[PDB]
């Protein structure tokens, strides 16, 4: 349960790679677009240990989201080159997956955010930030769909 969140920060993660996701959920690691990284890399020191950083991830045309992260380290910018499924994915933070499942967008898009256009979260761009009200129901539906 995730209704405890009072600080922290959400972001929308949407992977062009399955495979990519697979590796992050057995070696516990991430990276993201260049501004993505600068984004993520701000937000988690923000926060100063304050509170989370979970990344709600995606593969593009799955129809589904398919799990939960904490961002648990900043960016190290500096990586091995290639570990990925493309070599313009750039950088290394480790994450901690919370929850692996798939959840339809069927059971997400009736949440809006106001900070893009109230578009339906299930409609939203890698690395996209959503509000924490938001956030928490969006939260709520991972955890206890079935
Ligand atoms: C890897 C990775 N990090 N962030 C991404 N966004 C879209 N496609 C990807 N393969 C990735
Ligand atoms: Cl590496």
């Amino acid at each position: 349960y995730f209704q405890h969140m009072k600080h922290g920060r959400v972001f929308i993660i949407k992977s062009y790679s399955e495979d990519d996701i697979h590796r992050s959920i057995k070696y516990n690691i991430w990276c993201s677009t260049e501004h993505g990284n600068k984004r993520l890399d701000a937000a988690y020191r923000s926060m100063n240990g304050k509170g989370p950083v979970y990344l709600l991830f995606s593969v593009n045309g799955s129809g589904h989201f398919c799990g939960v992260a904490e961002m648990k380290s900043a960016v190290d910018y500096n990586t091995c080159a290639g570990v990925w499924s493309q070599d313009k994915w750039k950088g290394r933070f480790d994450v901690r997956w919370i929850f692996v499942k798939d959840v339809p967008n069927s059971q997400l898009r009736h949440i809006r955010l106001e900070n893009n256009e109230n578009k339906p979260v299930t409609n939203s761009r890698d690395t996209q930030e959503v509000p924490l009200e938001k956030a928490k129901q969006v939260l709520k539906i991972i955890a206890s769909y079935k």
